[PDB]
């Protein structure tokens, strides 16, 4: 059974889900909605400064979209109420504008003929979030869902883990973040985040974020239990998650470790995963795994106070797994 | 002294009223914006790429006091409502990026001021200036244009060789720091392409009026000279290299003599001459619109060579923009 | 019939030379030499900022590199003379390392047992040097070589073309080039190019550079029609080229398209591009042609008189075409 | 009254120190040692990307630099030992190459006829390092001394309010720290720092750093008890430390910073600072001070789990306690 997917949004999340989209038997995105020009819609689908050429077929045949041979309905709608999902059949919308993160706004797609939605950020109600491998499986049949931020994504199945072997007493995040979409060239107005609105080249930025918070709900017995800040840096892609964390029963960092690879290798295989090798950042550029461990940069002080490092490709990792909760919340 | 407003209180608007600071004809008495007071006077007091205000800075009711002195803040999107006769305002800074036609600009003056400087090239008939080189043929118009950054700093250079030696034809090809209407990350820019590819991954090949224009500003190169950029990932600071044809034989010392001769006379404080192993920070906050760069240049003969001019984009147009206002109010 | 090759400087070009030499059945790498141990030259091959992790596998085993289940000995030896070419086969040696230039430092590999020496970089002696597509057919059998530059490769085709078709009176190239290993982080000492020394990602820095008046050399009708300068500016690869020419017979900025592209399709076929689209430099990384001619990024004053843009990925075509130059002289 | 010092090594620290002794009365540079001539010293002096053009008089008057009226020594000395300090007169030098870190090597400044030295980086012996403001008036008089690191200067006066008002359980320190002369522009060789090699402008770059560690023997009651480790990260100048600590008596947010606040006013004024603004790292380049509290960037858990950040110019706060230290070790 194959998932017909619109995509609200075709910025990173969106053109970066529609590769991975691509590589896919179960999904097919036979709907676009922004506000471009199908050209223009497929220029920026060909060309990515940071992912490369597009491994495919684009071209534009009267207004639509075809790519790999198939048409894909391409629209200029600013309200999603009016985005008349049902004429192309699409069963489940990819809402990644960052413009509709709350039940009000987003089941706007269901009035417009959808029957399911993805938010691809934490939500500003009470609409559940969702980490895969974490705690996909209480999805209950909700018609809209949130796949979370992408920090969570990172910082939920090490925190799984951890509190799974050892037990989490508290923590504190800082996630370590490339520059994204909101932030600005030079110093620009940025009225509810000023210090967001400082040139993104020039400066190491500090930034609120309730990513680690968040947490708590995907993870209840970690509610109240976590929370943390971030530092927003000159890099365009590829973000880190510093987790400082002290555990209820005593660990040496090697049985860290242990449990880290065997859940990379189980449980949490193609979610978390194991690195022991002396990497960057860029190395895990384009990598689908939402937590990557770096084994060798973390520290411990003590057997029950240690520091975690865990990268995660914020593009590729997060929009992997809204395609994985596609095909959960439709299984 | 004259009463200016600002419109527009961004790259050129903040730095625009930071030189006006160190100005005794010019006072600034209202900034419209979208921004409110408090995040107006952080964005006047840190800056990334010119460091602290060098004054005193706070808020006291909703306006800004800046050195001891009240300035009105506002809000409105259509310039048409800017009642500026309310603050007795001569000359508006029109610095949004948004309005630059007579039509547009106008509104300043439905709306109380005098005159209008349009921070940017006309898109209509708007006459453009700049400062040294065809300012004296300003007539008295009520809305004027300061051109561009890179014709600030292309028209002085040209200006000396074609004075001098006189110019068959040239291209030019300005490297370009990056501004605010790029992005962080490759992004939507539907009416120029190239410029929404991430700024800091790429080097950004652009169209640009600004070798053309120098046809208006110097009517004698009309249709001689054109040319384009690249955008590289700095903040600050941008270069031009032109490659032109000479009418009379120069070698590259005489060359050098006659750009070092006006930059001491009669384009003292707009062209500059540089004879030292200096790279793009090193012009940071030059007033200059034009830094002739004598070692980075080349000649292949007589009559043909490549020359080297830096500019600081921000700091050098904005300085002129208020010599600009002080000229037209004179 | 096969080339075994040895690699004397395993820096950026040397490690892209090997990339390369991975997809070709001509030539195969059996030996490197530089100043590191077998285990950190395998992971400077396996991970790389620009171009991604290695697509195979890389090993060490036994103070040798296994590519691949392949072994390649890894040497250690600062002066050429030492490195016993002769004991695993070499037939020509790839000498990268920048500090070998000339006859008589680039002979010391030829004493060492191998049989011919390309030099990657422009001859500081009489050592000929070539640029593929443009004057190869002049190689007459020489033992030492030279590919010449970077920026001359990209440059010599693209000036073959209009010379060829329209000639050329007079020229004057600027390249805006990638930032280097030669360059510093943050300003620091660089005694013989003190503009050079500062630091990179601060700065746009001019530089003098011979590539156009090399071009002299590799087409003789060219001698003293051309130079030029170079900016280097803050990204990490792809740099170009901006050529101000004088045509002798008047052609159209359509002519001089057509004309590039006909060259690109026939017999410039895989060393000189034609791109008609809205690219950047990131669109160019990865790209084998050594000359990427942007035909919307040029502009014509008038029929005799034109700036034309050509892209070159300076550490990706340079490395192929050395391959390239190292079957030429084989055959 | 006057000190007259000289400097070894004029890099970043070497030349931001020089520029800090022209604002102190009490301190004369009278002679200065690098690699490099007369000439390009005072061109590397002169213009600086990133504190901008010097203020002062330069001139180059037979071989001696003179600045500000006064003549000051040039030499090109690679081993200090022939240095002849006392030609000069020249009571401490500023040991700041970055390869003289311990004992046997420092010395040789006194047997070149110096009487004292303070070494710009932590020591790799037992050499003893001091934090002003935290522990300098345990200088014993030592000959010797080390001004500790950078991250080391920004660590202890933070961590010294913190353990003396409320008690230090432990403490786990990240430090998020701009890029330095030893990284590289594009993956380069750094054969005893893997990652440090690797292309600083693409990428996020862990590293170890006993900086935290240190901050044990500048503050013995914390032995033990901090650890930490880096992120290098693209920008120029001006790092960030972020510091989880686990406090023993309970504090708000509110009463931690009104410590760290009147700490700033009292006993570490010069040496700490407080802001209370929406700041980015830019806002800190030319600050003098070696520790600035940013109180609205850090977040506390509960109260006595807390994240606490501090910014630091590593050139220029470092650079001016460097002098600090030299005023004090010959009072
Ligand atoms: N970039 C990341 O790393 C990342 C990771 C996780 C989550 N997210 C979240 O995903 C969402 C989008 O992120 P992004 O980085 O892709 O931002 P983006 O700016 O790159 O993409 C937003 C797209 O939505 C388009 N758009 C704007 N208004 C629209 C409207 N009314 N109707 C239809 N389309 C409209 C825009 O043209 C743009 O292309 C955000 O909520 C973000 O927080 C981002
Ligand atoms: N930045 C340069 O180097 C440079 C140099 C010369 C000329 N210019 C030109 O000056 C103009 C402004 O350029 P900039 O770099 O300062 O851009 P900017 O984006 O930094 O500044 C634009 C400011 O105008 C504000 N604004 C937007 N809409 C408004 C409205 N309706 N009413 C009032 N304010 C509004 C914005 O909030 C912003 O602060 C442009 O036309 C530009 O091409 C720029
Ligand atoms: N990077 C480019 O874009 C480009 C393009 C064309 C030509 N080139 C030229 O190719 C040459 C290499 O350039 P690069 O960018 O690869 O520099 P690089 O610094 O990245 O590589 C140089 C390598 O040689 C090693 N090495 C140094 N001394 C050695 C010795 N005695 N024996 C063995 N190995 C030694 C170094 O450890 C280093 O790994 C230069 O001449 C360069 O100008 C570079
Ligand atoms: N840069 C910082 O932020 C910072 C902060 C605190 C401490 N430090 C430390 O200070 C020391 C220097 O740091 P840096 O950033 O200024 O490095 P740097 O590379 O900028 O300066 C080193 C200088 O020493 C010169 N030099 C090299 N060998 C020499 C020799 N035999 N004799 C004389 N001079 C020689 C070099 O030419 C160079 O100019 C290091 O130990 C560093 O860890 C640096
Ligand atoms: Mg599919
Ligand atoms: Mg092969
Ligand atoms: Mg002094």
């Amino acid at each position: 059974m194959v998932i017909r997917v619109g995509i609200n949004g075709f910025g990173r999340i969106g053109r970066v889900v529609f590769r991975a989209a691509q590589r896919r038997n179960d999904i097919e995105i036979v709907g676009i909605n922004d506000l471009l020009d199908a050209d223009y819609m497929a220029y920026m689908l060909k060309y990515d400064s940071t992912h490369g050429r597009f491994e495919g077929a684009v071209e534009v045949q009267g207004g639509a979209l075809v790519v790999n041979g198939k048409k894909i309905r391409v629209t200029s709608e600013r309200d999603p109420a009016n985005l008349k999902w049902n004429e192309i059949n699409v069963d489940v919308v990819v809402e990644s504008t960052g413009l509709f993160l709350s039940d009000d706004t987003a089941r706007k797609h269901i009035q417009a003929g959808a029957k399911k939605v993805v938010i691809t950020g934490p939500s500003k109600d009470d609409t559940p979030m969702f980490v895969m491998g974490v705690n996909h499986t209480t999805y209950k049949g909700e018609a809209i869902v949130s796949n979370a931020s992408c920090t969570t994504n990172c910082l939920a199945p090490l925190a799984k883990v951890l509190n799974d072997k050892f037990g989490i007493v508290e923590g504190l995040m800082t996630t370590v973040h490339a520059t994204t979409a909101t932030q600005k060239t030079v110093d620009g107005p940025s009225q509810k985040d000023w210090r967001g609105g400082r040139g993104a080249a020039q400066n190491i930025i500090p930034s609120s974020t309730g990513a680690a918070k968040a947490v708590g709900k995907i993870i209840p017995s970690l509610n109240g239990k976590l929370t943390g800040m971030a530092f927003r840096v000159p890099t365009p892609n590829v973000s880190v998650v510093d987790l400082t964390v002290r555990l209820e029963r005593p660990a040496t960092y090697k049985q860290i470790c242990d449990a880290i690879k065997a859940a990379s290798e189980g449980e949490l295989k193609g979610i978390l995963g194991y690195v022991d090798e002396e990497i960057v950042s860029s190395d895990i550029n384009g990598i689908p795994l939402t937590s990557v461990f770096d084994a060798r940069a973390g520290i411990s002080l003590n057997d029950n106070f240690v520091k975690l490092v865990s990268w995660y490709d914020n593009e590729t990792g997060y929009s992997n797994k809204v395609l994985d909760l596609i095909a959960h919340i439709t299984k």
